[PDB]
């Protein structure tokens, strides 16, 4: 039994965290997982400080071969509009990008703004002061939402940008996922991004999206799914998986990432580490799916395994898996 170490993205902690809990109860093996958001788990990593690191945010090939470490998917989830709005249910809001812009840039102040309003005919709207949430920590989740918001609102990719951290308009700062939905939950009017697992097991409503189609969708395991299938993933596994075409694409979608060293100074633990997500890939599919996450295909997870086999290995030159 090994004891490993994995620090990173809160984005798909919740997934982790089980499947760890999942491998120590039929094999033993401990698999510690902090949840300290994207940067602080590529800060690790490169420290080596944790045997695996976690990022939502893909290291380019020059990063990775500059810092010597390999990065490969795990799994796809969804970035949602947790909101706390008096009088509506989960699911019956809907917003699209440039108004989700133009309410995290500061410019919509309340909850009935006749842009609101529009985007949602019939719907009975009340005149609640909107409280933006975002988040105070360098953030895999932030990346995937400003990359989006730049897609869609052109004043926010020209003077906010897309980043880990980025100089928010406005919006108090929630640390992780998870100070995001316990912001949202306290605050009357709140509207904070968090991955979707963090909305529907704090019991917050979130909102539908427009999709890059022009059409309303609901956030799912399945329109997760949707929104990479156009992916070409035997380019590269950092497929950009925001606002995607297609029929019930969730617009705010992405995978996530482990960093570990191509060069294993402590072979035992690297090759613990590939063994837990190798298992996890065979195995765990319908624990992550259980928790709204979107498996990789498998067409996937072979290219992973074949990357392992050339990438991973020990001081002597000899393959880790």
């Amino acid at each position: 039994e090994a004891s490993l170490t994995g620090a990173g993205a809160t984005f798909p902690a919740p997934v982790y965290a089980k499947w760890a809990d999942t491998y120590q109860k039929e094999t033993g093996n401990k698999v510690n997982y902090q949840g300290i958001g994207s940067s602080g788990g590529v800060k690790q990593i490169i420290a080596n400080t944790v045997d695996f690191g976690a990022s939502d945010a893909p290291l380019s090939d020059e990063k990775l071969a500059q810092e010597g470490l390999f990065q490969f998917p795990t799994v796809i989830g969804g970035v949602v509009l947790a909101v706390n709005i008096p009088g509506l249910k989960s699911g019956e809001l809907v917003l699209d990008g440039k108004t989700l812009g133009d309410i995290y840039l500061g410019k919509i102040k309340k909850w009935d703004d006749e842009a609101i309003a529009k985007l949602n005919p019939g719907l009975k709207l009340p005149s609640q002061n909107i409280a933006v949430v975002r988040r105070a920590d360098g953030s895999g989740t932030s990346f995937v939402f400003t990359s989006y918001l730049a897609k869609v609102n052109e004043e926010w990719k020209n003077n906010v940008g897309t980043g880990s951290t980025v100089k928010w308009p406005i919006g108090l700062g929630g640390k992780g996922n998870d100070g995001i939905a316990a912001f949202v939950q306290r605050l009357p009017g709140a509207i904070g991004y968090v991955e979707y697992w963090y909305a529907k097991q704090n019991n917050l409503a979130y909102t539908k999206l427009i999709s890059a189609d022009g059409k309303p969708v609901s956030p799912t395991e399945e329109n997760f799914a949707n929104a990479a299938k156009g992916a070409d993933w035997s380019k590269t596994f950092a497929q950009d998986l925001t606002n995607q075409k297609g029929e019930d694409a969730w617009p705010i979608t992405s995978t996530t990432f482990i960093l570990i060293h191509k060069d294993q100074k402590k072979p035992e633990q690297g090759t613990e580490v590939l063994k837990f997500f190798d298992w996890a890939y065979k195995t765990g599919a319908k624990q992550a799916n259980d928790l709204d996450y979107a498996s990789l295909p498998d067409s996937v997870v072979e290219q992973v395994r074949a990357a392992w086999k050339t990438n991973i290995k020990d001081s002597s030159g000899k393959p880790l898996y």
